[PDB]
């Protein structure tokens, strides 16, 4: 009855330095198909300016600005993490509503499964350090 669920449940430091950054753990399910995968702040906006321009019905969307208070500071960081959870959510509530989309409630006796959405968009897709 509700086909695509999506949550943030935590995020990770990775690189080393100051090069070091954080990943948003973003957990996907689809019918009763599980998987993970782990997303930086860019990658998140790259997706949303890709896909605005192909499904204009996307720019109804606000996407999370990054913050100018601090980047070091792991507050910042826990609210970031709820606004992008918030974000896929209704992200994917556009895609399932309007009907040009792929992904568009009408195929959900049909052919939505991991793989629509991992072809969707290669951000969702199984990369490296992602699991299932």
């Amino acid at each position: 009855s509700d086909p695509i669920k999506i949550s943030i449940p935590r995020y990770v430091l990775c690189g080393q330095g100051k090069d070091a950054h954080f990943e948003f753990e973003v957990k996907i399910t689809v019918l009763d198909e599980t998987w993970t995968v782990f997303r930086r702040y860019s990658r998140f906006r790259e997706m949303h300016k890709t896909l605005k321009l192909k499904y204009a019905e996307l720019a109804a969307l606000e996407f999370p600005p990054k913050k100018l208070f601090g980047n070091k500071d792991e507050r910042v960081i826990a609210e970031r993490r709820s606004h992008l959870e918030k974000y896929l959510r209704d992200f994917f509530s556009v895609m399932l509503q309007s009907a040009t989309s792929p992904l568009h409630i009408n195929k959900v006796g049909l052919t939505l499964s991991k793989h629509t959405i991992c072809e969707f968009s290669p951000f969702f897709k199984k990369g490296v350090f992602d699991y299932s």
